[PDB]
């Protein structure tokens, strides 16, 4: 049920970042979730290399 | 609204069950377009959301009622 329609433009420090989800395959667009040390959930482009930067390493 | 740009937080997915008495909204702002169904979505004073259908008769009088003044 899960899904995001806008993307975030702001590149949230990699440190203000606590962890990321991603949304369901059945969503009609792709998305991950950043959750932010504020606890906000944030939509975020998996296209974008930035995003796909920072779930490289939020995965260590 | 813990959450930023998803469906959830831009779409109607459930409308309020019952007709809202019409001293409770001051204004009413759109869905996204991607949403599956359509929406509107009421403002109450306190600046909180309740999720309308716009087919509703009663929706589309509450909101001609604020514009015209």
């Amino acid at each position: 049920e899960l899904c995001c329609l806008v993307y975030t433009s702001w590149q949230i420090p990699q440190k203000f970042i606590v962890d990321y989800s991603e949304t369901s395959p059945q969503c009609p667009k792709p998305g991950v979730i950043l959750l932010t040390k504020r606890g906000r959930q944030i939509c975020a482009d998996p296209n974008k290399k930035w995003v796909q930067k920072y779930i490289s390493d939020l995965k260590l």
